[PDB]
């Protein structure tokens, strides 16, 4: 017995029938800071909602260990048979009603709910919500669904020395017990998804966002754990954060549209970030307390903005059903990177979302899964393995690419409407569509219909004749039918890029660019008629469009051969992405893409890119290609390459800095012989160090982790650099140490615990995953095909969708490339399963085909 999963047609029935006006909502944390033993909260609700149709029944959610009392309009309610699957049945509506409801519901450590955290640095207790799915229902009694939204009233006795943050300001007593009571303003309207609560001895930072334009001043709370607090960049986060609050306003025309903005790094959370409304939470792994290269800066300021964004795509204006969250993400990502571009110091964030996030985009779209943009969602459990990276990045690229067709200025507009037109309330597609048909004047149905309503790519490539001079006497851009998907032949605006030696330097320089609409099978690019070809021709040229390019034989010998003489960093990281696209699409041998990454000397290959999240990015994917796509008879002589040129980087790096950091990180994931392995050692103790590498908290473990990985550490290691980090970060830390012990008994102590310890907190669960695969560890692995497979059901049965999914993902034997898992996989397939884990099954068996196909490629 689990809590409910609402269907698309039960949420429609309740819309239909019900309007919530508001709920009232008091919280009693008072035991909260008692030992790991308290397992409950008091939550007493009010909800006051209307019938359309008095005498009807409808029911409402609720996720407790006890219901003490349920009052639909003063009339008692047996709740004898609750439990969390069915909820409350509210019999006998009237036109007006309030349900008055006072439960005792569980405090969790599964990031889901109201998650309860205990500090052993300091003993110090932090709560904090996740709600995104449909998890309000484990805080209080509500209707969770997103379109019935509400304003809340949230009352709260917490542990005087907790501070206590959710949507709105709030007042505080002290109650003469101890206690101090937080009795917060009536929120705006909003989802159930997004109501927040965080409270704990959290380190707190205030700053203020100064009124201008028409938007009113913004007060600022910046929170974390007492014990990280002198790890927390405060003064850089808020410089970051008013940034944005300047941007968004101007480009949307809507001022920020809640009160206040408080941004809290809560322990053992499960994503990245959280949007709720006025009350944003992150990921701990953002407070960064050892040095991190600038890419995770970089990253962390899209997150940032990402959440800021939702203030306006999900928190004002809310997807009407589950179908269309992409509304809520791929708004919210596609407006990230432009208040990147925008307002920050970051002006390279489209190269970065070229390389980092596209890459997610084309890997999603291709999956047997693939579904388009504007997802068809029948319940909740279609919707919790969505938020993946068609809703995300491939939503991003698409709506990149329709500001490209209309017109930034028009798209604008048009959100301008679309805000307007839905604020406090709920959109679909048709709606977004709409709203930027009457600001452009145009028709896009036609549009949305192959765009947002379509799976998979087309690819894109130059066709093109040149005279004995070189200079083109024809020229057109041929596009291949969509895949996987339907075939058809999308309109592109895209541009087109030619590149040649600049005289002065040698380097790749841009001499021409043709922009254009491109439909069909076939489009001429006249203006190209009579221009010279250059060196190298880019037909999504500056990244306008959502697509495969691919190039002509003379352009694709220049990147081979050239690549980091392209000058631009844009058209440097689009071949980039272009070279490794080809290997997992079998057109490049993996033998061929990690010889263009290593390079042979100071100025060719990877160690000459100066974009550090290139790096990093190009880096994960040569591991990838060596253990998945090179012939299984070349990979150790690849690896061996590979560790030898990423320890030569490494020592020729400049010293301190990023790119040092970078090569130093991927030799901690990488295959290590002998010469590695010492001198990794002698880093780690400080020995033989390498000028400038600090070894510091978090690269101290990088590096432990991957001398235990090689046998070259054990346990008693681990122990002492626990004791040296006697923190709940270590303790992670240790966690994934231990799943690396390159033996048979650890594996399995490892395999048990993860699969089946369900007191382990969330991320300690997660961190025992994390350290179960390695490339080095093939072997071992092997001996968990089998037990995958026929294990599986069992997890997927017993924990939420959001905690199997680490499992179900992580476990899954992609280190096994082989028919065999193919046949193993196959015949799973043919029994009986929930959706959403064949779906994930699915996944996983494509991967292993999609690496057979390179493997054979590969072969020579
Ligand atoms: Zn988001």
């Amino acid at each position: 017995v689990a809590p409910p999963n609402l269907t698309r047609e039960q949420a429609e029935q309740r819309a239909a029938l019900l309007e919530v006006q508001s709920y009232a909502i008091e919280l009693d944390l008072s035991a909260g800071a008692g030992g790991p033993e308290v397992e409950t909260f008091g939550s007493t609700t009010t909800v006051r909602f209307r019938s359309a149709t008095p005498g009807a029944e409808s029911w409402i959610d609720l996720v407790a260990a006890r219901v003490r009392s349920a009052v639909l309009n003063g009339v008692e309610l047996d709740v004898s048979d609750y439990d969390e699957s069915t909820g409350i049945r509210l019999p006998e509506l009237a036109a007006d009603n309030e349900l008055v409801v006072h439960a005792d519901c569980q405090y969790t450590n599964t990031g889901e709910g109201l998650h309860r955290f205990i500090d052993p640095v300091d003993g110090g207790v932090y709560l904090y919500s996740q709600f995104e799915t449909a998890d309000a229902k484990r805080m209080f009694t509500c209707f969770d669904q997103p379109d019935l939204k509400a304003t809340y009233q949230i009352t709260v006795t917490a542990p005087q020395d907790w501070k206590v943050i959710s949507n709105a300001a709030g007042e505080v007593t002290d109650t003469g017990e101890g206690t101090r009571r937080h009795v917060f303003d009536t929120t705006k309207p909003m989802s159930t998804y997004l109501v927040a609560l965080v409270a704990g001895p959290y380190a707190e930072w205030r700053d203020v966002f100064p009124g201008d334009d028409g938007q009113d001043e913004i007060p600022l709370g910046i929170y974390c754990r007492a014990s990280l607090a002198e790890h927390l960049d405060a003064e850089r986060l808020f410089i970051e954060t008013k940034q944005g609050f300047g941007f968004f306003h101007k480009a949307f025309g809507v001022p920020y549209p809640f009160g206040k903005y408080d941004q809290c790094f809560v322990p053992e959370f499960n994503a990245g970030a959280m949007e709720n409304a006025g009350c944003v939470t992150f990921l701990e792994d953002y407070v960064f307390r050892s040095r991190v290269t600038g890419y995770l800066y970089e990253r962390r300021s899209e997150t940032v903005l990402h959440e800021m964004a939702h203030m306006w795509f999900g928190d004002l204006v809310t997807m009407r059903w589950w179908d269309d969250l992409w509304l809520n993400e791929s708004f919210a990502t596609w407006a990230s990177v432009l208040a990147q571009v925008g307002a920050t110091q970051y002006t390279n964030a489209w190269t970065t979302f070229a390389s980092v996030e596209k890459s997610w985009a084309y890997r999603q779209d291709q999956l047997p899964s693939t579904h388009p943009v504007a997802a068809d969602i029948p319940d909740l459990q279609a919707v919790e393995v969505n938020f993946d990276g068609i809703t995300y990045a491939k939503g991003a690229s698409v709506l990149k690419q329709l500001v490209a067709y209309v017109g930034l200025e028009n798209f604008l507009a048009g959100l301008k409407v679309y805000f307007d037109r839905h604020a406090w309330g709920n959109a679909t597609l048709d709606d977004l569509l709409v709203a930027l048909e009457e600001a452009s004047g145009r028709d896009l149905s036609w549009w949305s219909a192959q765009w947002l309503q379509t799976t998979g790519l087309n690819m894109l490539r130059p066709k093109l004749a040149i005279d004995d001079e070189g200079r083109f006497t024809s020229f057109s851009v041929l596009q291949s039918p969509a895949r996987p998907g339907a075939g058809e032949h999308r309109t592109h605006r895209l541009a087109i890029g030619i590149y040649d030696d600049d005289p002065a330097t040698g380097e790749l320089v841009r001499t021409h660019r043709v922009e254009l609409d491109v439909t069909g099978e076939r489009t001429e690019v006249p203006d190209l008629v009579g221009v010279h070809r250059g060196k190298l021709v880019l037909v999504n040229d500056d990244d306008l469009t959502y697509c495969t390019m691919r190039l002509d034989p003379q352009s694709l010998a220049t990147l081979i051969d050239r690549i980091a003489d392209i000058q631009e960093s844009l058209p440097r990281a689009l071949c980039w992405s272009t070279a490794w696209e080809m290997t997992r699409e079998a057109e490049l041998k993996a033998r061929d893409f990690v010889s263009l990454v290593l390079g042979s000397s100071p100025t060719t290959g990877i160690g000459a890119e100066s974009e550090i999240g290139v790096v990093q990015r190009v880096l994960l994917q040569t591991q990838t290609a060596l253990a998945s796509y090179a012939d299984p008879a070349w990979q150790p002589e690849g690896w061996r390459r590979f560790a030898g040129r990423l320890l030569e980087l490494a020592r020729a790096a400049e010293p301190g800095s990023d790119h040092q950091l970078a090569f130093v990180n991927s030799l901690a994931g990488s295959v290590l012989g002998e010469e590695q392995i010492s001198a990794m050692r002698g880093w780690l103790d400080g020995t033989a160090p390498l000028e400038g590498l600090t070894v510091d908290t978090d690269l101290r473990w990088g590096l432990l982790q991957a001398l235990v990985a090689h046998g070259a550490a054990g346990e008693a290691e681990i122990d002492a650099e626990l004791e040296r980090d006697q923190t709940a970060t270590g303790r992670r830390r240790a966690e994934r140490a231990r799943s690396l012990i390159p033996t048979p008994e650890a594996k399995e102590k490892a395999w048990q615990r993860a699969v089946h310890d369900d007191q382990l907190p969330n991320a300690i669960s997660d961190a025992i995953i994390s350290g179960f695969q390695h490339p080095g560890q093939r072997e071992l692995l092997a001996s968990y095909v089998r037990r995958y497979f026929d294990e599986i059901d069992e997890v997927w049965h017993r924990r939420s969708s959001r905690r199997a999914q680490p499992t179900v993902i992580g476990l899954f034997p992609s280190w096994a490339v082989d028919e065999d898992t193919v046949a193993v996989a196959d015949r799973w397939l043919e029994g009986e399963h929930a959706p959403a884990l064949r779906r994930l099954v699915s996944e996983g068996r494509a991967g292993i085909v999609r690496a057979l196909a390179a493997r054979e490629f590969d072969r020579s």
